[PDB]
């Protein structure tokens, strides 16, 4: 069959790009092997946030609630009810996505696709061809090459757990490790986080990882630093012992690898299309998402860019705008992309860290504003939690180049401040907006 | 007679902020407060109100959402005395740090009701004190209806002194405080009733907000009674009160809260002697720079009839001390586009014009509205799903954003940044060019279609 545009992968980039293109008169087909929505709807963003919410509820009941007057008994935590509720929600999401593509006249082909040549793909026996092909195949979890690695599960295995384990070890030191560790500890399991060096999120502003370690030390997960995994030993009773290179070891009932992800560009026969990947397996793309072959583009996690659903969506829309809506210089700007980590407490960050700004502009040009305070929600309890916020400003005008914060509210408050950052806000612009009281967000417009 | 360079009457929000900024620049100051430092905000407003909103968030987490996330929970006892004790200890620690800052700033705090003897002289506790500049930041107080039985009702100060949570509560009113108190008492488990005189509460807010707020009320409390004009409150033999309404309906409850407005506390300080003019409602009349008609007397805050928010008092007070004492002759607060959050259920966030106001002011042909409605994710996996509804109001070819309105979980915290953007003159294009943050409720304003 012949289509004007085919996207391989019904994850964030594929779906976004094919719907914008179907809007401009194009005949499109989306191909997906597993479920619509990709990592984000199925084993990523949506199910992670439901599980963050379950943890926040258990913490209100068990940690904070007592000091607010509530003497409560959790009679039963039914893991089955929670997973049946998250699954029903995701099934409603699948049906919505189906309806949108249907409205758009996109032909959805369920099956695994592989290249025959630069303009042809084989899917379920059938051959389909198109003048433009988007590869948006995403990624998959990495696993250390050590003895016993197959005893651990990864973040996809986390979403399939039949019950909450008593003792869990999470290995890794980036976003996924920090969030899964935080959720699982929040839901009651004895939780350990093993990181290789001094702290998790070592690339984030120093304030953020220094504060996360503080919270961890007060309320869990138990953090272990300088921890290089050597081997996992399954024991007689069925538990696992993670052995570390320095001699330390820990026995758990479950071990989750959260050590990075890797592109899923391999069994699709790129060689036949002539598309080049780099040393790490990512499809190499330019500014405009073009591969080296004319007529083939890539967006998303499979290109090595920052792995976030909104980046994949925005690059994918702009791509269909360039191609099918005659906007030749249209493309995504990958700087000042806002991030929120759903840790305990949430992290919100956009723009440069203070080390980055002091390297790029020099100490003499950088002015930093910091605020540290107890989140009000916790201030009336014996489990008080810091909130810490930082503005990084450059030049006499104190143009704002990075906004960082960690504490309750960082999740919802960051977006509007990113718009502001994008417009070129200065300290004065923040300062001349009237605060909203009582909120945490108002601390960014009243820093002194 | 001691003479000061600056004296504030009122140690609430405008008074503490203006006096501290003045002391920073070398002025010898005195703050006069008749009751407790921090005023309405710290003691019977902002701070205890949010502590009580969090306690409602917690009971609703245990009782309403918890079950569908699999937590089978039993509240063995809800101890009101513990909650009130933690709330009070937090307000005492706040009194202590204000005294700490005023003390570092060498401000003389005098405790007592002050009254003007003439334009430059004040009497407080038998002593006469004089100053070159005087700030009147006296605030306001609850208004009460003029109907038989009014004294059986309490108001918002009384709500913060309740010795226990009543089983049946009536809240009468349709503003911020009635919507807040009524959703808190309802969230805390009491059979709650809201009585409004016309068709909906918050009738001055964008219609989408009052419309959605009624939807939620009908689905999960408080029980809302529209077209309700109070006629009388009967104290009954068994202790309960019966609110009777003009059209004949009545309701028996154990506690009734008047939340019908506030009025300025400008009347007992002998303004006549100083010569200060007030308006027909009793507010002190001020210009753009917080000046009264008497040279060297200024007022900020709720006693001026400007929008009654703690940050507006604080910002006008701080900027007034910049103008008088730090050489910025044109320093003044711009009262437009001031952001508000109502801590209702769900929160409301709003800034700029409503859709009716933008269509009146710019004409229908110039106004473009974007809307978005979804279920809040926290609730979408439960059998108690709540809407989130968001609106952007734009004008002209450029689609300059003149209003941002929303009601839904996350509106309390997400609004501050967007208000900085509106202030900067953002258009829809600028919102659309920022990369969303997923999964949040906030991202909806940058992906609106
Ligand atoms: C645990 C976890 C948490 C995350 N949380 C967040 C978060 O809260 N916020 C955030 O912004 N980001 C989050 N992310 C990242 C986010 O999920 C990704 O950045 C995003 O999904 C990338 O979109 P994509 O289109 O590149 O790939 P994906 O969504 O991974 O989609 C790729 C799709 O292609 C399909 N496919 C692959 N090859 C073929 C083929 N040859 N034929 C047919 N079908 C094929 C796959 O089945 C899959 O559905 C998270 C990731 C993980 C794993
Ligand atoms: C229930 C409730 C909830 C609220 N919630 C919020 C909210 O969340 N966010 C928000 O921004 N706003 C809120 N507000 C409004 C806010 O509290 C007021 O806008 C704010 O406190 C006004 O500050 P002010 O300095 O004008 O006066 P006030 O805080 O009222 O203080 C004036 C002070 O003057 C003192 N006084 C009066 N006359 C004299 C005298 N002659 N001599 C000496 N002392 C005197 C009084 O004792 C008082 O301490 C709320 C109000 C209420 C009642
Ligand atoms: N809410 C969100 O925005 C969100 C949430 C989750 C994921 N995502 C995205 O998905 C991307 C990939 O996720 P990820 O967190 O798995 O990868 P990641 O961010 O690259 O973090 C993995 C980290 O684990 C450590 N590590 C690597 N090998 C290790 C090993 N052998 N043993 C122990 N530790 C090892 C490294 O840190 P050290 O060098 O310090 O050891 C590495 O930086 C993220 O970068 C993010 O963009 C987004
Ligand atoms: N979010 C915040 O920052 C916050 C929170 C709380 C309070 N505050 C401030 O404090 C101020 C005062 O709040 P408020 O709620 O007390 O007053 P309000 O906002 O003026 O609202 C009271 C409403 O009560 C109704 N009403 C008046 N007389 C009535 C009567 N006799 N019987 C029944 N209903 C009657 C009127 O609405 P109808 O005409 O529709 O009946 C009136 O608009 C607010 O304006 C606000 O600025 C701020």
């Amino acid at each position: 069959k012949h289509y004007d545009y085919i996207a391989i992968g019904g994850g964030s980039g594929g779906i976004a790009s094919i719907n914008r293109a179907a809007m401009y008169g194009q005949k499109c087909a989306l191909i997906e092997a597993k479920e619509l929505g990709g990592t984000c709807v199925n084993v990523g963003c949506v199910p992670k946030k439901v599980m963050w919410h379950a943890a926040q509820i258990r913490e209100a009941i068990h940690m904070y609630g007592p000091d607010y007057g509530f003497d409560t008994t959790i009679n039963k935590f039914n893991w089955e009810t929670l997973i049946a509720s998250r699954t029903a929600y995701i099934d409603r999401i699948h049906t919505s996505y189906e309806n949108v593509l249907g409205k758009n006249n996109v032909d959805v082909i369920k099956g695994f696709a592989r290249f025959v040549d630069a303009k042809t793909l084989e899917v379920n026996g059938e051959t389909i061809t198109a003048d433009h092909i988007l590869i948006a195949t995403g990624g998959r979890p990495s696993h250390p090459d050590i003895p016993g690695v197959e005893y651990g599960i990864d973040s996809d295995g986390f979403f399939a757990l039949p019950a909450l384990p008593e003792r869990v070890a999470v290995v890794g030191a980036g976003y996924i490790a920090v969030e899964l560790a935080g959720v699982i500890n929040g839901l009651g399991a004895k939780t350990h986080l093993f990181v290789r060096k001094h702290a998790p999120l070592r690339s984030f502003d120093p304030m953020i990882s220094e504060t996360l370690v503080e919270v961890m030390n007060a309320e869990g997960p138990q953090l272990h630093t300088n921890a290089i995994p050597k081997a996992v030993v399954k024991n007689t009773d069925g538990s696992l012992t993670l052995e570390l290179e320095d001699g330390r070891s820990e026995t758990v009932d479950c071990l989750i690898w959260a050590i990075g992800r890797e592109p899923a560009n391999d069994n699709i026969n790129l060689e036949a299309a002539g598309v080049k990947t780099n040393e790490k397996g990512y499809i190499v793309v330019d500014k405009y998402q073009n591969t080296n072959i004319e007529g083939i583009y890539a967006v998303g996690d499979n290109t090595g860019a920052v792995e976030l659903t909104p980046v994949a969506v925005a690059a994918g829309r702009r791509l269909s705008e360039r191609l099918f809506n005659n906007k030749p210089d249209e493309h995504l700007d990958y700087s000042n992309i806002p991030t929120v980590v759903f840790s305990h407490p949430p992290i919100g960050t956009v723009g440069l860290t203070e080390p980055q700004a002091r390297e790029q502009y020099g100490d003499d040009q950088v002015k930093v504003y910091k605020s540290s305070f107890t989140a009000m929600y916790t201030a009336v309890t014996t489990h008080r939690q810091p909130c810490r916020m930082k503005l990084v400003c450059v030049g006499s005008e104190e143009k704002i180049v990075g906004i960082h914060g960690i504490g309750f509210g960082m999740d919802e408050m960051l977006q509007g401040f990113a718009v502001a950052l994008k417009m070129g806000a200065t300290k004065k612009d923040f300062d001349n907006t009237v605060a909203i009281h009582p909120t945490a967000a108002e601390e960014f417009v009243t820093m002194r």
